[PDB]
């Protein structure tokens, strides 16, 4: 008191710190609304639902689409918004949410890692079963079951793809070396979902409203075992990662306004997005991921990491939620897409 | 050829996460977090743990059993399972106040630890309130304009000088009870005498003392209620805290409960062997803890629900569960699900 | 490059990045010296050991002792060093590595937690045992072995501790009731120190060399369960924890200068630095530990938190290394106190 | 009283750490950590884990194993233990990079895989340095500056300029050998071709090429290259990167391996089931993860290499270790006492 100095008051629209009050009973939207105000990553769920509002509300604004640099069937809208997630998450029931938003086109480029295909279809074929962290290799070895976490996956989800994904491997080589078809993995992830044939498939609602699938490492998965295991019967698939570049770049800067929504990991580092004359870097940008930022890692890196390279810019207001997507993401889009489905 | 180098395999639980085209029943969506995995699932399953310690809190003691029960020497009656609510000071600064406060006003809980901080920030709240700032906020700047940090929450000096105000008076007739009316401090005992004083029932120790549930936190004097006991004892030496009675007081408690729970947030729990020294029911039958540490430093806070297994604090036929995750987000929805939906049971 | 701006010139003592050359061969101490510009916590690292340098030169600096006040036989420095460590440390291996500063009185207070000094105590009655952090409490139990990260300290060695302990506890009551002894933590400590009379014991160095222990959470370990039983046969024991914060505070007020090394933990929040008129807050911190902010943990703080509280300087270059303390602590230790060994 | 309420207890190594009475002697300090607990622990393992993969690299071929060994196609001749080495993108920014290269240089691990960026920050450092910074530096300052960040390292913008420079007559090269000389290019081969270019023995691709040591990155687009690579195709149109030679060729190393061992620094493993496909041992003998990530999300990052067991990647029968640590602190000190110790018999 006579050694701390005296407070500068806080600016008139400072926010106090207050949770939900029980003695209300349970509303369960009132209860999310209270996450804003009681601190902590709970502030930073409810920092996350503004974003993702304010992306769907530019979006939907109304409206030179420049067709032919994008080669896409897809109109620009007002808000390109990019979804990202780990295939661990496609293992999860997040797989659920994650079809939900592209069955109803609310997302427009959808960006995943080795395994985040295969197991959306896989689980077209056979379920995923709930386990736990601590189950040892041994024993489930000894049982055929492979781990995802506290997930389990029997050997024969595995039997039963490679079954279902050989005779469209075969069709794919004999489209190529007959009618000029130049494979790439979003072409390949499009003609999979399309095959899959089946509405709790995210990459068949993908296809079905022409949302593009990129993955350049598709073959570091289950997938690249069946490619593989495939061109010893029937050799000569070649897929192309410079052209699905080229398609996802001219998404990127030809976009009138940019979102991205990341789950389970970070951004890629790269300058692409300065490359985008109308509006350079994102506006809007949420990532949910417990990654830590201290090893250096892509996974760990704050938001404001991305702002150097260009990718978010400088006066977005981009929101990190530091928890497991699993728990947070259902909630996020209970708040925003999912309320705002009859625009949709 | 998968088949061909790969084992065939030999009350299992479909993946399956909730279905939006449903529309947004939060209910429905809440259950279905079982189903989702990773924390989700761990989740679900703190749901079905806390609820199962709230049924056998709420079933009759048996004669034998109210025998056995009834041998502390306490104000507060005992039930068919004393619950152990444990939290970190910060999640005292954040809104689950409110939540905490909730639970202990209805009597959902039996006893409460916390750590330094936590004591004061509660009371400190009822005089000034506690504002919204960032993680990335710098202490130059802070300092210059009075303001203290606690993760992304901002408690301006002028609290801490509001709350020296407030408590000076009561530290005075503390010392005069002490010397005059032969009163023995400790700091579950000071902590009820704060709360009685503070006389507002958005306080969380408000509500202890009035349903007589005792709060420890031996190690009370490491946050600004240490500043102020210290200054304060300038003008007027001697205030004594035992820190002996309340460790009496607390493992008293521990061993005559019938059946223990515990829920931790923030945390981790004390290692140490008492709850092999409860005649009735060693170890606790129930426990979640609700945290993001890390178990590979060796921490404390970051130890598995089943390290206490090895100390005999949860019992081996025990279902603990750990949700990895930020108590800020987890425990209002937790709490949802369980006590408030058995709110009338308790009242 | 036509959208890239031109970088602006770095600062002349602008530092590059570089790893140690094995083509050298393999020299430790280059090999440490070359963390410094390797990067992440590597670099961390670094800023640590010249921290920590910092201090140490700060306290061999040659020097109004306020005795009347501190209550303390131990003179004041240029430089009061304040120690702080999890229990899990005392467990560990870290044991010696303390052990070593306190035994060459390189520091001048002690803080740590629950289980941090009966653990010292114990390894001089029976050994700790390497395990894994994935052995089952069921396993264990039906062994008679408690579990502390991936340590093992079977039953027995707690019942050694009892019976060690129990005469001692018979004379502080007895000391207490007929010699007017009042006891805290620190006081008791002192004593357990000078009886377990082993030069391995961090707590018998402690009070050889008068640098107090400060843990007002005693009880919250297996000292509590032997004060509790003992209480049973002979019962009134007191420890008064304000006599130990006066204790603390004075060290903490009159010091000249402040610097803290703080293992597996944070800092406690409080106000009491600003009092201290001569130099208030702490000139230099060094944490090491892998906790996280993003919860709001005091654990996982880093130290431009306690800046705002005034408990450490705003001019003052703190370091937090990410990092087990295990495997850091000895190796910041060979490049600081174990260099100025001489010194001391 | 504890003997009264706990159980007495039934090659175990006791916990003690290094003592500095004895002077700095390094070698036996870093030998204590072995019996210090916790990560030091995880390091000593991790140490005498990856000498055991190091000796059997270092055993002859028998006739037999010669013989199935040899069932590549490739330059590279078969050893008695194949080391694959995985590292993150951000490990080439830090002086990590440094670690690697030597052990390239010396043909002391058989295939690099690394991630999006591993590949085009060795190249950029032979022509200009990366700079040490802060976390916390401000993205609105370092853009205001011209500076990328990545983690406390920064990297000028010139410095990617200077990269596209170097890089467009290379691209132009080679398309002209795509479209005139029948070159069916792939990853590893264009990242080959750019460690011969670059001709500098600092780089960790010039000595991979050298040697004869493949890179696998199929996501090599995702980083700087792929700026330039698509920059590029403007005046330049029609390059094609296959990636599904690259599997067939790491695929094919992994089969006819007749020993497996994997350092993963940063990152976690890949999810498939190739190991099981190698007839003559199938899954890892011997592996070593130094991350930071934790399980608790289901990430690959964090997974434990147990999870891995399940896959078929590692064997049961392996002892693979896990330091949760910041690789730029653990692995020189890792490299230090194992693969320096054995130079000359790589020599
Ligand atoms: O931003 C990304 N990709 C790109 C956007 C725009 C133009 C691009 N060109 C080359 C790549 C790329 C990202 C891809 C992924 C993948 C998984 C997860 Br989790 C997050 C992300 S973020
Ligand atoms: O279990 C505890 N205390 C005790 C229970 C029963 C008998 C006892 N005797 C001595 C101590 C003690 C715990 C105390 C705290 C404090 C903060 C947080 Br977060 C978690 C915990 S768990
Ligand atoms: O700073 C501390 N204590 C105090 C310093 C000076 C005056 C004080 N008064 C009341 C408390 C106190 C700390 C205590 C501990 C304990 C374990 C670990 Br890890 C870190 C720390 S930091
Ligand atoms: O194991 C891997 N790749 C493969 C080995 C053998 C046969 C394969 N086939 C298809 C992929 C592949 C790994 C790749 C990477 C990349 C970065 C980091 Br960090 C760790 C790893 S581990």
């Amino acid at each position: 008191a006579a050694v701390l100095k005296h407070s500068s008051t806080l600016p008139p629209e400072s926010t106090q710190v207050r949770g939900y009050d029980f003695n209300r009973g349970v509303n369960y939207r009132a209860l999310l609304e209270a996450f804003g105000t009681t601190g902590f990553q709970a502030t930073n769920f409810g920092r996350a639902v503004q974003q993702v509002n304010a992306m769907i509300e530019k979006k939907l604004e109304p409206l030179d689409q420049h067709a032919d640099l994008t080669q896409s069937r897809r109109p620009l809208t007002s808000c390109t918004i990019f979804l990202g997630y780990t295939s661990n998450l496609i293992s999860s029931g997040i797989r659920e949410t994650i079809r939900y938003l592209v069955q109803h086109n609310m997302v427009d480029v959808l960006v995943t890692t080795a395994g985040g295909v295969e197991e959306d279809l896989i689980k077209c074929l056979a379920p995923t079963y709930l386990g736990e962290f601590s189950l040892r290799g041994k024993e489930l070895r000894e049982n055929g079951i492979n781990r995802i976490g506290n997930l389990l996956v029997p050997n024969e989800n595995y039997c039963k793809f490679e079954d279902w994904l050989m005779p469209i491997l075969d069709q794919m080589v004999m489209e190529q070396n007959t009618e000029g078809v130049k494979w790439t993995p979003s072409k390949m992830i499009a003609r999979l979902g399309k095959e899959i044939n089946n509405p709790e498939s995210v990459y068949y609602w993908a296809q079905k409203n022409h949302i593009p699938v990129f993955s350049p490492a598709l073959t570091d998965g289950s997938l690249g075992d069946m490619i593989f295991f495939h061109s010893y019967k029937n050799p000569g698939l070649v897929l192309d990662i410079v052209e699905d570049l080229r398609l996802i770049n001219t998404q990127a800067i030809f976009a009138k306004c940019t979102g991205m929504i990341i789950l389970g990991g970070g951004v890629v580092k790269h300058h692409i997005a300065n490359a985008n004359l109308m509006r350079n870097g994102a506006d809007y940008a949420v990532y949910i991921n417990t990654a830590q930022e201290f090893d250096g890692s892509d996974s760990g890196a704050r938001p404001d990491e991305a702002v150097s390279w260009g990718k978010i810019r400088v006066d977005a207001q981009p929101v990190k939620v530091y928890a497991d997507a699993s728990l947070v993401f259902p909630l996020l889009v209970a708040e925003t897409f999912a309320q705002k489905m009859d625009a949709f």
